């Protein structure tokens, strides 16, 4: 089974051969597709303290076939079009994993890096071939073939959106601010417009407007212009923000109407939440439940990533663009090119 | 009418003459018996930064009795018991005072500092002999009359604790912490131990232990003693943080459970949110409804702030008290010493 992954943290990625386990009683063997690329694949390979096992094989925004599944298996059959996000395991027995939140377990065991008796110790991502999941973890797609790729962020850039909009209610009638026009910015406008909410979408430069008008904004604010932020002065119901390294959270909170909140999702003057009883919260990815929920949501409105198609082996050329934002907006790996 | 009220920031509270206003249709008129002394108080007379306008005469934790009332007041009659907290005018016409959230709206009326066509422009508070309010904005007092002292302290401190309290549900079956074990502290254990919640109790000393067993916490942590916070880790339901300059708030909000939430009342890693879906919060007094909901309970269950008498001329050195926490845990003004 081939795949892409590093050695070191100042490793580049590149080829490696790894093993996958038998599939068991409940285990769905998938033939991967397509795997989109994360900011989570980044820290996890490149950063010193991110607790990364090598070797390390990321990615986790999963899509493939069903090639076989095992004799407990009800969920899923051979040819199935399926996808895997984040989570391949979790105790299933605490509150989280009961109320369908085995993204909040304690021991949930992530798609790379965690614990795992499957050989080589930890487990290895989406940058392979193919995958064994537990059919719990396993979701079915919807959406026709032709759109497998493009369906593939919706795993977690999509899912990590989608979660918060939902628990803070996000619809009609509802004025929905989202912070970020990148890779988690552009599916969070995508799913708060197809919800039916008012969205307005915040970006540092001018040149990034049109192309948030054109992801499904009603409004776009330049948040580095006092006066295009004062215009929405306590008037946001919910504010969605997804930079990596989110600056003036200040400036967001006083946006915010009484009882309202902005939840953080990218990798405070307290006297503004006293003031009008707001909050600030924190949010990642979602259950299993709420995923396929998103995913049968996406397939009935036709929702899908805006993604940039790339070879297994420029991954690296990968990730220097999406640090500099230089991706519209989700980059997509065509893991048949791992041969 | 006599009064105690500051001219400038530098200068100590002093004795001055003020006046009121004559009761209109809708006013009652209160013989002002006690008069607690919150942090606002200090703050608002020595704060560069206040927006004070002076004369300035704190005071809005008030209970008195009831001298006169207009024609079309139909909730009070004179020798009624009664309080007045921080709020005695709202616009009453937007969403927040039609909610009975008035402590909400943009244009609240403050008992002290706030402009009012009464002279001399802006609002004096209780440090003072009488005080005119709308009757929407007068409580009923329905403790004894032996304890009116002890309930002045309700109309604030008191209101600040029980509101949220009550927003975030505390009560049996939820473990509630509470920080700091000042005036604002000490109100927020006896409620939440009044409301049938678990409570425990977080002071940065030693020495405040057995005062924080003493008013109802079943459970006490000394927060510098990480082996302490430890054997709470993801355990509350909900933390009522009541501390002026709280520090350490990461190890606090390690402490909530998944959708936990710890609000500040008081005068962040980010992946501690996103890792539970926890929030942090803010909170400010309480609507009018509550306030008197928060009295009636207390009447009821006989709860009661601890405190301690003094003169009107004797604020000046309480303040310089409060500001080292040598107060258990309030201090109340005696307003007939005012002559
Ligand atoms: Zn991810
Ligand atoms: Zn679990
Ligand atoms: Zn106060
Ligand atoms: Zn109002």
């Amino acid at each position: 089974i081939k795949a892409v992954g590093a050695y070191s943290a100042k490793q580049p990625l590149e080829p490696m051969d790894i093993t996958r386990r038998e599939p068991g009683p409940n285990d769905v063997k998938i033939e991967i597709a397509y795997c989109g690329v994360c900011h989570s694949d980044l820290h996890q390979v490149r950063s010193e303290w991110a607790g990364t096992v090598y070797p390390c094989v990321p990615g986790h925004e999963i899509v493939g076939r069903v090639v076989a599944v095992g004799d407990q298996v009800e969920k899923y059959a051979p040819g199935d079009l399926v996808g895997v996000g984040c989570i391949v395991d979790s105790c299933k027995h605490c509150e989280e994993c009961e109320d369908g939140l085995e993204n909040y377990c304690d021991h949930m065991t992530g798609t790379y890096n965690s614990p795992t008796p499957d050989e080589p110790g930890h487990t290895l991502g989406g940058y392979s071939q193919q995958i064994v999941v537990h059919e719990r973890y396993v979701l079915r797609i919807r959406h026709p073939q032709e759109q497998l790729a493009a369906v593939a962020p919706l795993l977690c850039a999509g899912i990590t959106t989608y979660s918060p909009l939902r628990h803070w209610q996000a619809g009609p009638g509802k004025k929905v601010g989202v912070v970020g026009i990148g890779g988690l910015g552009h599916m969070g406008i995508k799913l708060a417009h197809a919800m039916g909410a008012h969205v307005v979408a915040f970006t540092t430069s001018e040149a990034k407007r049109e192309a948030a008008k054109a992801l499904g904004a009603d409004e776009v604010v330049n948040s580095r212009n006092a006066d295009e932020m004062a215009a929405h002065l306590k008037s946001f119901d919910f504010i969605l923000n997804t930079v990596a390294a989110p600056h003036n959270l200040d400036d967001f909170t006083t946006l915010l109407k009484r009882d309202g909140t902005m939840t953080l999702v990218g990798a405070p003057e307290v006297f503004n939440l006293i003031m009008k009883r707001r909050a600030i919260a924190g949010s990642m990815i979602g259950g299993i439940p709420e995923t396929q929920e998103m995913l049968d949501f996406c397939a009935e409105h036709g929702i899908v990533a805006d993604i940039e198609m790339i070879r297994a082996d420029q991954i690296n050329e990968a990730y220097e663009r999406m640090l500099r934002g230089d991706v519209k907006y989700r980059f997509v790996i065509d893991n048949r090119t791992l041969t």
